[PDB]
């Protein structure tokens, strides 16, 4: 009764039996997930642009659009995508999607691993990435993450260059989550700041190597974050209804149980710093 209450409440969150993944299924784009079962939903996925249809899944990329649908149309949310990340044999089809949804701030979540491949080049060093180049005009460390200030444009048009604000964080463990949430805050003031200077700027970037886990942890935090910025403290937080708000539009998001509890732990902190910047 206690059980079969829970299990209803389960029954009723369920999307997957509700929103197909044809896409992703498509044994023409086995090579362009990490994983068989971590897939885009249709219905939200990024389309990447210039594709030929006639090239069966020329048009894919494992990456949802997130939309924080807790805050209405007229409350300047921030968008986002979440996205699979640095996988060697999708890195144009990324750029692609960097480049066609105007996305100016990009979020990397995990360091290199070696699978995780670098898709920018080094410092003052300039890459062709299909139609696209790429140049690294600087790296900006702190101890936990790092600003990379890239320019991009196409190779058939120089004049045209769009900055781009990578930022990368270092210091997320392997199978766990940052000891305190203190860098992740900073690290999101930053990106949040940045956006907000950019009110041109499509979508914010958020990605790691399966784009559910890390990514929802952080999209989820940035949501709340942005919730209680725009509606106050006094606003309910509802953090399980949020998640399941961005499940609905990517499958897995917030995978892990240190993932979701880092989630209570960082918004505890934020309110707690907010409180004592207001001396309340």
């Amino acid at each position: 009764s206690g059980f079969w209450e829970e299990f209803e409440s389960l029954q009723k969150q369920e999307v997957k039996n509700l929103h197909q993944r044809l896409e992703g299924q498509r044994p023409e784009n086995k090579g362009k997930n990490r994983y068989k079962n971590i897939l885009p939903f249709d219905h939200s996925r990024v389309i990447l642009q210039g594709r030929d249809s006639n090239i069966p899944g020329s048009d894919y990329i494992n990456a949802n659009y997130i939309k924080n649908q807790l805050l209405g149309p007229d409350e300047n949310a921030k968008t986002y995508i979440a996205s699979q990340g640095c996988l060697e044999a999708t890195v144009n089809d990324f750029w692609q999607m960097a480049w066609q949804e105007n996305s100016r701030v990009i979020v990397m979540t995990t360091r290199e691993v070696e699978k995780c491949v670098p898709y920018w080049p080094e410092v003052g060093m300039q890459r062709a990435y299909g139609p696209y180049s790429v140049t690294n005009c600087g790296e900006h460390d702190t101890t936990e993450y790092k600003l990379r200030t890239l320019q991009v444009s196409p190779l058939d048009n120089g004049d045209l260059i769009r900055e781009i604000w990578h930022y990368q964080y270092l210091s997320w463990p392997d199978h766990g989550v940052p000891s305190e949430p203190g860098g992740v805050l900073s690290f999101l003031d930053q990106i949040n700041q940045r956006q907000e200077s950019l009110p041109h700027a499509g979508p914010i970037i958020v990605h790691s190597s399966a784009g559910i886990g890390r990514t929802g942890t952080i999209i989820v935090i940035d949501m709340l974050m942005e919730n209680i910025s725009t509606k106050g403290l006094d606003c309910d937080i509802d953090i399980q209804k949020t998640i399941q708000m961005v499940r609905a539009q990517r499958s897995g998001m917030v995978q892990t149980e240190a993932q979701y509890k880092f989630i209570y732990v960082a918004i505890a902190q934020f309110i707690e710093t907010t409180k004592k910047k207001l001396e309340v």
